[PDB]
């Protein structure tokens, strides 16, 4: 899908390897990853699908490009999740939200996340939730989230 | 398998729809399910796959109940999603989730024991990490079950 001033959106591939761990890395540490295992990862991720006419994908991993170069400007994935409560609802969980260093301020992360909500919400997300640093509560809540409780972690 | 003073832990089962609605109106809403739909969701959940390599099998979802062996009645309820990343050298994240005491059982321990289960279960697939969400009331409660603070959770309805 096309977005503004020369940007598009669109699924991840196979041949994004370079650019996403690349993006990524303002995210954390993403390590050696081999072409072959990433080919497996992203044909996982094309053929997970959630039992719901409608084809639900599991993982919905965007990349937002830089039509100019077809660089990639940023990546964040969107996973379903089928519950029992609300009627055996769907969840949508934002996860690896990360703009490129040299495209940041630009407005992509936001058109990010209004893409992956609008993914979300298509597919029949009664919600949609992530988590975030305190320092980025604003930002989320200019994206229309709301504070909705504590990330607990265990490593 | 099998927990102390007669009660024991095993993965949901079709069977399990009355008694597990009911332990999970504790959490929230669960609304009207078929018998049908219900079965439809547990093949789902028995069949969904987490990408390995080779030779131990990972499932998505790993809904447990905790059964009162003297009746065969579901005291508790927990699942714990498996997620796989790019980060982490394609690392698996969980994601503990749905956490329901059941009323008559409540007070008894099992929510700590449900919650140290449920992180076996990840940790034994390989997870770096598992993450779950909570409210300020009950930060206390996951710092027992070895859980620090991570951050905030936003949500979008």
């Amino acid at each position: 899908m096309s977005l503004p001033d020369g940007f598009y959106i669109r699924r991840m591939e196979e041949g994004d390897l370079e650019q996403v761990t690349e993006t990524l890395k303002v995210l954390t540490t993403v390590g050696t990853i081999t072409p072959e295992s990433f080919c497996k990862l992203i044909k996982y991720w094309n053929e997970a699908t959630v039992w719901n006419d409608k084809k639900i994908m599991q993982y919905n991993p965007m990349v937002i490009v830089d039509k100019r170069t077809e660089t990639v400007a940023a990546t964040g994935n969107i996973i379903i999740e089928r519950k029992i409560i609300h009627e055996l609802g769907l969840c949508g969980h934002i996860e690896d939200i990360a703009v490129n260093s040299k495209y940041q301020g630009q407005g992509l992360g936001k058109l990010l996340i209004d893409q992956l909500v609008t993914i979300g919400f298509d597919y029949g997300c009664y919600k949609i939730i992530l988590d975030c640093d305190e320092k980025n509560v604003k930002f989320y809540e200019k994206c229309g989230f709301s504070n909705a409780g504590v990330e607990m972690q265990i490593r």
